[PDB]
Order: structure tokens, then C-alpha cells, then sequence
């Protein structure tokens, strides 16, 4: 009836500007793997060599997607949503944030499906819309015959059997496993990501909180309560309980002045030199070591989850609203006063399941063991038992 507003392929490269540090979108991805309709159980973070190329990995065991929602992953503001996900952009940002060219291999126990969001693919047969080729898959093909000589002749793919046999890489029989290629280089000429200087660990080429140029200790923060696993670069990325890691722990509270529902703030000093507030939303890392109050009372960190405010488009920050500001100036009141209360190792020690995925609590030290299990623990003991109150 009425044309469709079309959507240039530049907007892909628009829409990346989004990010401002790779690190969040990055974010993004692992968001997407651990949000409870997927729930996935551990994500694969990994730098992998096709065809002469350095290629992000992002290699998930959860729900797995449709072909038809696969399309809608492709597609903007779609979105089926404490979920993280509220835009229906954020694969489109992030993904184009890391590289102008992205695969998305999914299997959902039945149906193998692939799709490509690459605007090399787009700018080479010079296309004036977004096209996105999907075919899904015995392994026999099923619209989408177009769309696999295109993966084939435009992608790093070029034969039939490597692009099936990329659906082997996911640990499961249901997964997803993004393939971020053509990366992001700064004006110097290296690449915007480091892999070499560190074989386990994807660093920025930069006081500042090693959450700032280091991936592994940035996923070890990202989660206010890990439930997913983390591997980064085929080593477990061991992740914490930030609330639960401080030492002299004291708690207070925040009422929003639009409902009556009491926030929980937790005090405490780190146990590893760095420091600052770490604002949560939905479990998810928004902003990470704020100074605030005495702190522009070294060593303090304060924990608050903001479920009354609402992120940016990059989740990066909070829209600028009186509650944010009223939330950061009772932080800051509220963490000079614990600092006035003052005048090593942490209070509680918790340790995640390995097989389990639960958080118990031990009476030990705490870096923490890679692998540890609920069989392994000093009374609780199985993996059937829930977690503790908290
Ligand atoms: N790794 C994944 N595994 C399974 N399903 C996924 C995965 N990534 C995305 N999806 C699905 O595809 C959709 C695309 O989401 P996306 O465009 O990234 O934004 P969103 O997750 O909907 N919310 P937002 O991140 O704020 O934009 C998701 O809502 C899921 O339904
Ligand atoms: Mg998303
Ligand atoms: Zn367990």
C-alpha cells in the first residue's frame, strides 16, 4: 500500500557508533546469551584464524533461534521481552561495533540456520537496502537458495561443508555461535582488540580499573550474581559476586521518589588494588567504579542495583533525570558515611558450582579455583539443594 521507510547499509556503520568501548558491545553479545528466554548455560568468547582473517567468536549452548527468529534477530526492534534486551538493537550495534561483518550460526534441536549481517557483502554488490541472507537446515537445505550463493561467494565461507560444519563448533545440540570478521582497527594500524600480548586475555592498546582494557577481568564484573559461564579464549573467565567479595561489609538503603520500593546498598572495601560504585540494571553492569562523594576514601566500593532507572541505547549510562542525580548524591552521602564508620581478605566467601551453577557459601580465603563443584564443599553438599537466602 504505503512505501516501507527503506534503511540504508550505511546505517549498519552509523548504527556502531553506538558503542563507545568495544568492551559493551561485547556486553551486548554475552546479554544476549544469558537473557532467560535463551538462558544459556556457558558462552565461548574466542579468537579464531578463517581464511587468513582474525575472527571474534562468540559461541553460546542455549535455547537456539528459528530461522523465522533468526530473521527477527537480523531485524530491528524485535524483540519478545527481568530481562536485558529492551531496544531490538543491540546484536545490530554491537556486532557492527566489532567488525563490519557478522555470521550467526543457530540450532534449536532441529533446524540449523545461518544469516549474515556484513556490510562488505552489502557495499560490494553495492546494494541500496539491508539485505540479509538466511538459509536453514539430515542437514538438508530448505527463499533461502539466493541467500546461500551469497554467503558462499561474498563471505569468509566459501564451501558448503565448512559452513555446516561451523554448526559443530556449539557444544550442544541447541545453540548459537556468533562469527565477527573484518575488525575494527584504530589509526595506527593495529587492530582496535589485542590478542597477542596476552593468550588468554583480549586487551585495549592503552588509575584505570584493569576492567577497562582487560576482557577477562571486565566479564569477571559484568554480573552483579554470575548464572552463566564465561570462557574466554578456552580458559573459564572466573567471575564474582562483587557484593559479595568486600571486606567490613555495611548496607543502606534508596528510596525512589516515584515509588515505594527500598534499593539495597552494599559497602565494603576491595580485597585487590580499582574502586567506586557499581550501578547495576537487570543484573547487568551500567556503570562501573564511580567516584562519588569523598572518593574525587580509597579502597571502598559501593553496590547498587537501579531497576527505577532506565539505560542508554549503548547501556552505557542512565537517562539524565532527577532521580539519576538524586541517586548518585545519596550514594555519595551514604558512602561518606560509611567511609566516617572506619574512624585484605573478604567477609563471606563464595564459590560457584561448575556442573551446578549455584553460588555457596564456604568459610575459606579467597585468586578462586577454576573448576569447583557442590560435592567438593564443607556442609549443601549436592547440586540439588538451591542457594543459600541472599
Ligand atoms: N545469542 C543468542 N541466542 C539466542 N537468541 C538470541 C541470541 N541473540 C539474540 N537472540 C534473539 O534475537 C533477538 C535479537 O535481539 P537484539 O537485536 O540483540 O536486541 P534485544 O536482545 O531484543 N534487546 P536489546 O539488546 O536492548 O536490543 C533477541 O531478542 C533474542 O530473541
Ligand atoms: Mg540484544
Ligand atoms: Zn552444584
Amino acid at each position: 500500500g504505503i512505501r516501507l521507510s527503506t534503511m540504508s547499509p550505511r546505517y549498519l556503520q552509523s548504527n556502531s557508533s553506538s558503542h563507545t568501548r568495544p568492551f559493551s558491545a561485547i556486553a551486548e553479545l554475552l546479554d544476549n546469551a544469558v537473557d532467560p528466554d535463551v538462558s544459556a548455560r556457558t558462552v565461548f568468547i574466542d579468537v579464531e584464524e578463517v581464511k587468513n582473517k582474525s575472527c571474534l567468536t562468540f559461541t553460546d549452548d542455549g535455547c537456539g533461534m528459528t530461522p523465522h527468529k533468526l530473521h527477527r534477530m537480523l531485524s530491528f526492534g524485535f524483540t519478545d521481552k527481568c530481562p536485558i534486551g529492551v531496544f531490538g538493537n543491540g546484536f545490530k550495534s554491537g556486532s557492527m561495533r566489532l567488525g563490519k561483518d557478522a555470521l550467526v550460526f543457530t540450532k534449536n534441536g532441529g533446524t540449523l540456520t545461518v544469516g549474515l549481517l556484513s556490510q562488505t557483502y552489502l557495499e560490494c554488490v553495492q546494494a541500496q537496502a539491508v539485505i540479509v541472507p538466511i538459509v536453514p537446515f539430515n542437514k538438508k537445505m530448505i527463499d533461502s537458495l539466493p541467500s546461500l550463493e551469497a554467503i558462499l561467494n561474498y563471505s569468509i565461507f566459501n564451501r558448503e561443508n565448512d559452513l555446516l560444519a561451523q554448526f559443530d563448533a556449539i557444544p550442544g545440540k541447541k545453540g548459537t555461535r556468533v562469527l565477527i570478521w573484518n575488525i575494527r582497527r584504530n589509526k595506527n594500524g593495529k587492530s582496535e582488540l589485542d590478542f597477542d600480548t596476552d593468550q588468554y586475555d583480549i586487551l585495549v592498546s592503552d588509575e584505570l580499573p584493569e576492567t577497562e582494557y582487560s576482557l577477562r577481568a571486565f566479564c569477571g564484573i559484568l554480573y552483579m550474581k554470575p548464572r552463566m559461564k564465561i570462557f574466554l579464549r578456552q580458559k573459564k573467565v572466573t567471575t564474582q559476586m562483587i557484593a559479595k567479595s568486600l571486606a567490613n561489609v555495611e548496607y543502606d538503603t534508596y528510596k525512589p521518589t516515584f515509588t515505594n520500593k527500598q534499593v539495597r546498598i552494599t559497602f565494603g572495601f576491595s580485597c585487590k588494588n580499582q574502586f567506586g560504585i557499581m550501578m547495576y540494571h537487570n543484573n547487568r553492569l551500567i556503570k562501573s567504579f564511580e567516584k562519588v562523594g569523598c572518593q574525587v576514601g580509597v579502597g571502598v566500593i559501593g553496590v547498587i542495583e537501579c531497576n527505577f532507572l532506565k539505560p542508554a541505547y549503548n547501556k552505557q549510562d542512565f537517562e539524565y533525570t532527577k532521580e539519576y542525580r538524586l541517586t548518585i548524591n545519596a550514594l555519595a552521602q551514604k558512602l561518606n558515611a560509611y567511609w566516617k564508620e572506619k574512624t585484605k581478605v573478604p567477609d563471606q566467601t563464595w564459590v560457584q558450582c561448575d556442573e551446578c551453577l549455584k553460588w555457596r557459601k564456604l568459610p575459606g580465603k579467597i585468586m578462586l579455583p577454576a573448576r569447583w563443584f557442590c560435592y567438593y564443599n564443607s556442609h549443601y553438599r549436592r547440586c540439588s539443594v538451591p542457594e543459600e537466602q541472599e
